[PDB]
């Protein structure tokens, strides 16, 4: 399938090279597969989900997203214009507040849920969760990570946004989960990104154009905006075969564009997630 005019973050992830516009996908598109977005809650009456996302959990007193940050990662997952996984099934778990900002023990909590929670929800083709979230390092945040890429879900995290070393960073810090940077249009690191040994992979992060509150749409930039990019690159692998929750981070490394980008300090994984798609 080819979808012209595409926002460039998902005409990057089919492509070999930079500047095209096209995406290109198997027309499977995720179905059969759920990601989990942890973060301010997702507007689900959106046009762009199409009836396919839904809110699950919050921890305040509206599980609506007041924000529009859930809702921009959620797009880049899952929706029609603007998602990788254009089929895949949106689960929303607010545990951020309308100001973006949310207690560790909050987040911890939101985690072990989407372990648990995954046991209700029908997702024959497998489970992955993105969080465009995180602070500074916490073993116990990391833990909660580990537990819930344990479970049998694809853990895709930020790398987060301070040009620095992302091992002083949660959950970005945990081994066992996909920590993913940013990149813009022209195969450059993001001037914010985080780098160093524990990223695992880069995707699209300057400037991407998704959904918003209020049924709208805007462009933002963020390692927040990389990390829904590769959380539905694997939901689209898991549902085509080629993969696993468990296996699916190192599969896209495997399969990665690598050495294109620039401005990767020695170190730093040089892989830009590429869905390896032959239209």
């Amino acid at each position: 399938a080819a979808q012209t005019n595409a926002p460039w973050g998902l005409a990057r992830i089919s492509s070999t090279s930079p500047g095209t516009s096209t995406y290109y996908y198997d027309e499977s598109a995720g179905q059969g597969s759920c990601v989990y977005v942890i973060d301010t809650g997702i507007e689900a009456s959106h046009p762009e989900f199409e009836g396919r996302a839904q809110m699950v959990k919050t921890y305040y007193y509206s599980s609506r997203d007041g924000n529009g940050h859930g809702t921009h990662c959620a797009g880049t997952v899952g929706s029609r214009t603007y998602g990788v996984a254009k089929k895949t099934q949106l689960f929303g778990v607010k545990v951020l507040d309308d100001n973006g900002s949310g207690q560790y023990s909050t987040i911890i909590a939101g985690m072990d849920f989407v372990a648990s929670d995954k046991n209700n929800r029908n997702c024959p083709k497998g489970v992955v969760a993105s969080l465009s979230l995180g602070g500074g390092y916490s073993s116990s945040v990391n833990s909660a990570a580990a537990r819930l890429q344990s479970s049998g879900v694809m853990v895709a995290v930020a790398a987060g946004n301070n040009n620095a070393d992302a091992r002083n960073y949660s959950p970005a810090s945990e081994p066992s989960v996909c920590t993913v940077g940013a990149s813009d249009r022209y195969d450059r690191r993001s001037s914010f990104s985080n780098y160093g040994s524990v990223l695992d992979i880069f995707g699209p992060g300057t400037d991407i154009l998704s959904t918003w509150i209020g049924g709208s749409t805007r462009s933002i930039s963020g390692t927040s905006m990389a990390t829904p990019h590769v959380a539905g690159l694997a939901a689209y692998l898991m549902t085509l075969g080629k993969t696993t929750a468990a296996s699916a981070c190192r599969y896209i490394a495997d399969t990665a564009n690598k050495g294109d980008l620039s401005n990767i300090p020695f170190g730093t994984v040089n892989l830009l997630a590429y869905n390896n798609y032959q239209a």
